């Protein structure tokens, strides 16, 4: 297991624009296209993303290319973030994957705001950090995925995901 297989299990793959859990226009492997309500704003952002007129539909290769760029930006973002970088630096390889996952889903800014959980992760207080993470809109809105990520932080293994 690795970051790509973990996020592919969490986000799925869809080759047609769809709406995410929040109701946003998305495509492929959790690639958010726009928060606007217009389907055309979404098709325009899609075509700009892919470099071709897509009519709202892309191929598996194209999905995978967006996914690759998105994991990359997620990682880079963490490393540039003054609040995230130190936490990342302090963790082991599995838990690093978990942070990435949380950053992919909710963006650097949000994650950065989880002040208390971040400090707890940094100190290596696993159980406490898992409890704290659960007291969030995040966990209440997408509880199964959140429990998987949380277990990943708690354990340091990939158990939540075999
Ligand atoms: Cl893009
Ligand atoms: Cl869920």
């Amino acid at each position: 297991m690795n970051i790509f297989e973990m996020l592919r299990i969490d986000e799925g793959l869809r080759l047609k624009i769809y709406k995410d859990t929040e109701g946003y226009y998305t495509i492929g492997i959790g690639h958010l296209l726009t928060k606007s309500p217009s389907l055309n704003a979404a098709k325009s952002e899609l075509d700009k993303a892919i470099g071709r007129n897509t009519n709202g539909v892309i191929t598996k290769d194209e999905a995978e290319k967006l996914f690759n760029q998105d994991v990359d930006a997620a990682v880079r973002g963490i490393l540039r973030n003054a609040k995230l970088k130190p936490v990342y630096d302090s963790l082991d390889a599995v838990r690093r994957a978990a942070l990435i996952n949380l950053v992919f889903q909710m963006g650097e800014t949000g994650v950065a705001g989880f002040t208390n959980s971040l400090r707890m992760l940094q100190q290596k207080r696993w159980d406490e950090a898992a409890v704290n993470l659960a007291k969030s809109r995040w966990y209440n809105q997408t509880p199964n995925r959140a429990k998987r990520v949380i277990t990943t932080f708690r354990t340091g293994t990939w158990d939540a995901y075999k």
